[PDB]
């Protein structure tokens, strides 16, 4: 159940930038 809201964890990424890569799910609340 994918979703904006998934995009959340990707924040949780400081050691990598792999995890910052689900930040663009966020742009579903930001739309």
């Amino acid at each position: 159940d994918w979703t904006c809201w998934s995009c959340l964890v990707c924040a949780a990424c400081s050691v990598e930038l792999l995890x910052l890569v689900x930040a663009a799910x966020g742009a579903x609340t930001a739309s």
